[PDB]
């Protein structure tokens, strides 16, 4: 009985990394099988390199750090399918739609464009998007100095995350964000919980393809 | 006036590094401004894994180094258009057409997904395919000890370059490779020659778009 993959994805500070976190731990603690992932994985040689970027210690041509960021994942999908096909369920904060939101959020680069690296990659059973408003936002702390944490390029990236929610082949389920850390935690839960019922019915698909 | 970008493309032990060679070196001293480029470019940080990965120092996940060799040639496109604004002709050996031909020499790969991470690139002006025979490859010594380098696979690839002539936007000439050197390197000149005097005519174009 295979695991479900399941994503988080939403705007800055929507709480992506606490929710996947608290996530997997309710999970793991309601008896399941159940292990966290994030992108980027900063551990590998090109994770290094991707860190690296977005702290602002490397420039890198957009194009090839798109590459880079969608080879992390590639990088990642044999052990992906290991583990759902043993049965854990994999919890994943960020995954290809961030690589493509954030790509696409800069001049002349297509949805299109950007899609194509992460096409065949293991497709989510469950997209979740977490919502919050800009004022919501600011009350959870200033920006940070990575690449990208500013207001303008944030709202490019945001219209970009809602171009690829028009894509009805994906589960996407929006989440209130701007709610308490665990009535957030509650609603993401249950979705999990259904998802990884279902799962275990329909084989593993492709994403994009 | 712009420089020509000239790409070197051909089956294994054909000739491409000895004919960039002679190229450069005939057309400096015919008063071009000229120089030579070769992919993967391996003294960058992604050049360094994807030569790991030819001498089978490491070993990489299959769309992971497909990525890695494309934005190997992403990395250089700043230095490719300012080198060609400038009237420098770029001879290259080796560019996207070997990057899908071995990817597509893979099982299930498809040539469209190989080729969409070089989507956009510089378009070649020129595209040499220097053709040779088995048995006159043969006579110029055994086959290497790197990835790749074996004589099944070599044919999955030469039938995806096929694939890839068949594209008629790309100026692709075939080159007699099994003559010397010498009489090879005659051939590539004269056609490079045509080539960078209409190059200055019409800008640098996109490839596969
Ligand atoms: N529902 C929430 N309400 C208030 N603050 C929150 C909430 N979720 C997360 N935070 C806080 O906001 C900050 C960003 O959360 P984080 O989980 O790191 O977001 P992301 O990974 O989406 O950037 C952290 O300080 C976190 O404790
Ligand atoms: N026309 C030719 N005839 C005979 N040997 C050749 C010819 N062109 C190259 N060679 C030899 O074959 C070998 C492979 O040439 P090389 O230029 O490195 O090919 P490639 O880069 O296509 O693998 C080298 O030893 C080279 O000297
Ligand atoms: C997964 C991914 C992420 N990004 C950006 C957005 C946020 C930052 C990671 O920041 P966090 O570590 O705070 O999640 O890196 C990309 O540009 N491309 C990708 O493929
Ligand atoms: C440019 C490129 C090359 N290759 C393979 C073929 C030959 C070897 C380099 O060998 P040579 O150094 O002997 O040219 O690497 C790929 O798989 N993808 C690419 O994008
Ligand atoms: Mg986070
Ligand atoms: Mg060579
Ligand atoms: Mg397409």
């Amino acid at each position: 009985r295979r695991g479900a993959l399941i994503v988080l994805e939403g705007v800055d500070r929507a709480g992506k990394s606490t929710q996947s976190r608290k996530l997997v731990e309710a999970l793991c603690a309601a008896g399941h099988r159940a292990e966290l992932l994030r992108f980027p994985e900063r551990s590998t040689e090109i994770g290094k390199l991707l860190s690296s970027y977005l702290q602002k210690k490397s420039d890198v041509e957009d194009h090839s750090v798109h590459l880079l960021f969608s080879a992390n994942r590639w990088e990642q999908v044999p052990l992906i399918k290991e583990k759902l096909s043993q049965g854990v369920t994999l919890v994943v904060d960020r995954y290809a739609f961030s690589g493509v939101a954030f790509t696409g959020a800069k001049e002349n680069f297509s949805l299109d464009w950007c899609k194509q690296p992460d096409v065949g990659l293991p497709k989510p059973d469950l997209v979740l998007f977490l919502q919050l408003q800009l004022a919501d936002a600011a009350k959870r702390g200033a920006f940070g100095h990575e690449r990208y944490e500013n207001g303008a390029f944030q709202e490019r990236a945001l219209r970009c995350f809602h171009q690829l929610m028009k894509d009805t082949t994906l589960n996407w389920k929006m989440v209130d964000a701007s709610k308490s850390i665990e009535a957030v935690h509650e609603d993401i839960r249950v979705l999990s919980e259904d998802a990884i019922a279902t799962a275990t019915e329909k084989p593993l698909g492709e994403l994009w393809k």
